[PDB]
C-alpha cells in the first residue's frame, strides 16, 4: 500500500452542494483562469445591461450619441466602472432609462463586491504561508535522558512569527479490532506535549519536536528489528496564525516506516555570531547516528525496572 | 416530545437590541431582499443629497445645465459614483455648493463601505462550508476491541482541508435532580477524545467518531433492550476553520433514540486505486450487524470482571 | 468598596504609545468624529495636492480653465475621487504636472483603503453581537442531585449561532497572604465545566451554568449565613465567534455578595409548541426558592460522610 | 551567551520559497518603501497597457484626440482609474480596440484589489495592539500562601479589552541528555496556570501572574544562592484577540537570570477613587524586598515536611 499524506503536504485521497458556496470554489482556481472569469463575468452583464439600454432605446427611437450595438456596448462600460465620458450622456426624456441606471449603478457595486473581494481572498491566502513552514526529511528514535524517543524537526523560515502556533501528530496505520472488523486507515493522536501545553510551540528557531515512547505509545512495542517490518505512517501537522493577519494556517508532512531511522539524532543548527543567534540550515535536515539499544521500549524499561539492587 | 436539532442542522427552538448591530441582521436577509436594501439606500441617499443641491440652486437662481427634479437626480448620481459626465458640471458661484460637495463626495464612501463591505461578507459568510460536511444518518453501538462504542460517521466533500477542526457531541435529555427540579432539555458533554486530543482531526477521508461507552458515559446502563425505551437525542458538532480563510464554522446534526442502531457497524468506504485513495461515498451511510451482546455496558464489564479465573 | 464590572460589561478601571496604531484608536470614536475625521482627511489631501497643481501652474502661467483657489480645488477632487469632469483638463507641456499626477492617484488609493477599510471594520466590528447575549440577572445556590451548587442562566436572543462559544468564570476578591502580602482584586478562575469540556457551550436556548461547590469551590466554607457577611464579586465571561463572520467576541456580566441568591432557583423557560420549542423570555431572570440547607458546603459534605451507616 | 529574546519582544536570531507568498513579504515593508512599489506597479501597467494603446493605434493610423507618448500615457490612466475626461474617448473603428478596453478594465481592478487590500491589511495589522501590552521589568521570586513564587507582572495599557487572552512561558537554557547530546537553546514550557485555565485572563488592570515553584518548577533546585550561577532565560509569551478585530496578537518578553530578583515582591498599583478605579502606573514596574528564605524550594519542603510534631 501507498502513504496517505506526501512529504510536501498534499493527500493522496479522491472524493451537487458545492453550488451552495460558489464562492469557495471561485477562489480555489489557478490565477489564469479566475483572470479569465473575472473578465467573462464583468463583460456579460456589460453585454446584459447594454441590450437593455437598446431595448429601451428602441421602443422610444434617456439616449444621447448612440447608433448600432458597437456603441450600445460603450455606455455600458462608461456607467458600471463609472467611467461616463460625456460623450454618451443620459437625458430626462422616458422613464424606464432613470430606473434602469439605477439598476445598473447598483448592481454594479454587487458586481464588483463578489470579484474585487474575490480577488482580495485569494491574494491574501494563508495556504501559503505554510509553505514556509519545514519538517526534517527523515524522524529519528534515539534515547534521550534515559527514555526512548520518537523525535522530527521543525523550523519556520521567514523572519516573521506564526502566533498561538501549535504541533500535533496522528498515527496511521490499518488495524482490526478482536470483534473482527478490519479498519483500513485507523487515526490514532500520538503525545508531542498536549498534556503539559509543551506542544505549544515557540517556533523562532528550528524545534525537535519529540514523542517518548511510555506505555501509551504505538512505539511501545517496535524494537529495532521490528521497525521495518511494520506498515505505519506517522503524519505531523502544525497549526497557527499568520503573524500578519488573522489567517490560520495548517502545514502538514508524513513520515513512512522506512524514513523513521533508529539509532540516529539530529545535528545542531545553532552558533551565536556576535551578539545574534546563526542557524546553519545547512544541517537542518541532516542527523548522524550514536548509540542506540536496539530492543522496544516495552523491554528497556522493563529491564531497567529489574535493576533495582 | 419533537427533537431539538434537526439532521440538517437548523434546531427547533424560536426566541428591540437588534438594532445595536443593524449591521449583524442586514447579512442575514436572502439576496433579494439584500439587493433591493442596496438599491432603496443608495438611491435615497442620492435623491436626500440631490434635494439639498435644488434647495441651495434655488436661493441662487455652482449650477450648468440642471432644471427640474429630473435633472437634479442625474447630477446627484454623477457625484455619488463620481460618473461626473461633463454636462452637469460645478462652478465657482456659492460657497453652499462647494462644502455640500465634499459632504456628499466623503458620505459617499461611507455609504459605500457599509454596502460594499456587506456585500462582502455575504459572499464571504463561512455557514456555506458546513453544507459540504456531512454526518452519517445513523449512529451505531457495536463492540470494538473489548468495548462497547457509540460511533458515528464523519465526511468532508470538498477537497480542500478544514484547519484546526475538531469534533465534540452533546446527549440532550430531560432529566429530574433528586431535589425535585425539572430540567427541560439538560444538556452533557460525551466523550469523543476530548482527554487525549483524540477529537482533534485530521479530516481528510471519512472518519468514524467513537465514544467509547464506559462508567462515565450516560450509555453506561442502556442495554439493547432499554435503547428503544429511552427518549434520549445525541447532538453532534464539528467546527472549525476553512482553509481558504480564516473563516470558523461549525456543521451539526442529530442522533434521536430511534436512528441509534444497536449491533450493527459501519461499511467501509476506502480502496486504494493506482496510487491514490478512492472514497466510495456510495457505503458511506450504509451500515451491517454483527454479533453484538444485547445487555448494557454496566453489565458487560460487571461479566467481564468476574471472569477472573 | 464598589464593584469591578457592571452588570452590563464595562469595568470600573481608569488608566504615549497609542501611536504605534493609529488605526486602533481610529475605529473607537463614535460615529459623528468618525465621519468629521474622515471628511477631514479627505478634505486636507484635496487642499496639499490641489496647493501643488497651483504652486507648478504658478511656475509655467498641464493646465485647462484654472483660474483662483475656488478653481484649484475643484481640480485636486475630480482627481482623487476620479471624476474628472473634462472642463478641467491636463496637458502635455509640463513634466511636474505627469508625475504629480501619478502622485496624487496613486496616494488618493492609499488615503480611500486607510479610510473605507476604517469605515468597514467598524461597521462590522463584534462587540456588537456580544449586546444580544443576556446574562441572568442574580445567581443562585441551591442543591442539584445532592451538591451544593453556584448557578448563573445565559441567553442568546439573536436566532444565528455564535461558534465555538464557551463560558468561563473569575472569583474576584482581595486576600492575604499569610507572608502578609496584601492583594487588592486577586482573580481566581470558578470550575464551570472546563475539565469535562462542559464548558464548551451549545448556546441555542436559554442554559444554566453550574459550578458545583466542592473542596475546590472558593464558596467551599461560605455558608447561607456567612454569604452577605462575604466581600466578593463573580465575574461571568462568555466568548465565542459570530457565526456569521471570523470574529470572535466577549460578553461579560458581574455577580456582587448580594446579586448570589441562597436558596433559590431558575424559573424553566421552555415549552414544546406544536412542533417547535417557545422559550417564555419573561421566565428567563426570574427565580423561585426551594428548602435549601443553610449549611456551608463544607459542612454538608462532611455530615454526609458521617450518615454512613 | 547572549539572550534569546529581547525586552520588547524581537528575537536575536537570524535566518527561494519567499515568492510563494509575494502577498506576505509585501506587507512587512516600511511605508515609504511601499508606497513606492504601489506607485511603481500602478505606472507600469499604465505604461505596458497604454503602450498596447500606441500599437494598435499605429496600425490603424478607437482613438480620439491622441499624438505621442505624453497623449498616450494620459489615456491609460483615465481608462485604468476609471477617470475618463472625455477629451480622449473612444470609437468604433477598430476591433482590436474594444477587447483591449475590456482587458485594462478588467486588470485595472485586479491591480486595485492586490493593492488596496495590500493597503488594508497593513494598515490593519495586529501586531500594534501588542506595543501597548506591557510586561514588569523584572521577575520576583518570593513567598505566597506558603509556597515559594516566580511572579512577573503584565499590563494592558489601552481601554479596550483583549478578547480569549492567555498566558504561557518557556524556559530556555542548554542542557545535555545524559546520553551525551547537547542541546543548544532546549526550550521548556513553565506552569502559569495551565491546569486550571488561570492561565485563561481577564486582563483589565495589571495582573501578577505567579508560576509556583513546586516538584515540577525547573526552579525546583535552584536556591538564591544558584541563581545568579545559573545560566537560564525565561521568555514570557501573551496572546489573544484585539476586541476591535478578529486579529489575534502576541506580545513577548524575557527574564535573563540577572532579571529575575530573589526576596523582591510587586508594588500595588490600585485605588479606589469616588466610584473608579484608580491604577498608579508609576509604581507598575517597581518592586520592594521582604523577608525571604534563601533556600531552594526543594529544600524549604523538606524541612516543611520534617515539621510534622
Ligand atoms: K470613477
Ligand atoms: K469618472
Ligand atoms: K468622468
Ligand atoms: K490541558
Ligand atoms: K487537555
Ligand atoms: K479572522
Ligand atoms: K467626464
Ligand atoms: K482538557
Ligand atoms: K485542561
Ligand atoms: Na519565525
Ligand atoms: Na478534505
Ligand atoms: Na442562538
Ligand atoms: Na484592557
Amino acid at each position: 500500500i501507498q502513504r496517505y499524506v506526501r512529504k510536501d503536504g498534499k493527500c493522496n485521497v479522491h472524493h451537487y452542494r458545492y453550488l451552495t458556496d460558489i464562492f469557495t470554489t471561485l477562489v480555489d482556481l489557478k490565477w489564469r483562469f479566475n483572470l479569465l472569469i473575472f473578465v467573462m463575468v464583468y463583460t456579460v452583464t456589460w453585454l446584459f445591461f447594454g441590450m437593455i439600454w437598446w431595448l429601451i432605446a428602441y421602443i422610444r427611437g434617456c439616449v444621447t450619441n448612440l447608433n448600432g450595438f458597437v456603441s450600445a456596448f460603450l455606455f455600458s462600460i462608461e456607467t458600471e466602472t463609472t467611467i461616463g465620458y460625456g460623450y454618451r450622456v443620459i437625458t430626462d426624456k422616458c422613464p424606464e432609462g432613470i430606473i434602469l441606471l439605477l439598476i445598473q449603478s447598483v448592481l454594479g457595486s454587487i458586481v464588483n463586491a463578489f470579484m474585487v473581494g474575490c480577488m482580495f481572498v485569494k491574494i491574501s491566502q494563508p495556504k501559503k504561508r505554510a509553505e514556509t513552514l519545514v519538517f526534517s526529511t527523515h524522524a529519528v528514535i534515539s534515547m534521550r535522558d534515559g527514555k526512548l524517543c520518537l523525535m522530527f524537526r521543525v523550523g519556520d523560515l521567514r523572519n516573521s512569527h506564526i502566533v498561538e502556533a501549535s504541533i500535533r501528530a496522528k498515527l496511521i496505520k490499518s488495524k482490526q479490532t478482536s470483534e473482527g472488523e478490519f479498519i483500513p486507515l485507523n487515526q490514532t493522536d500520538i503525545n508531542v506535549g498536549y498534556y503539559t501545553g509543551d506542544d505549544r510551540l515557540f517556533l523562532v528557531s528550528p524545534l525537535i519536536i519529540s514523542h517518548e515512547i511510555n506505555q501509551q505509545s504505538p512505539f511501545w512495542e517496535i524494537s529495532k528489528a521490528q521497525l521495518p517490518k511494520e506498515e505505519l505512517e506517522i503524519v505531523v501537522i502544525l497549526e497557527g496564525m499568520v503573524e500578519a493577519t488573522g489567517m490560520t494556517c495548517q502545514a502538514r508532512s508524513s513520515y513512512i516506516t522506512s524514513e523513521i531511522l533508529w539509532g540516529y539524532r539530529f545535528t545542531p543548527v545553532l552558533t551565536l555570531e556576535d551578539g545574534f543567534y546563526e542557524v546553519d540550515y545547512n544541517s537542518f535536515h541532516e542527523t548522524y547516528e550514536t548509540s542506540t539499544p536496539s530492543l522496544s521500549a516495552k523491554e528497556l524499561a522493563e529491564l531497567a525496572n529489574r535493576a533495582e539492587s
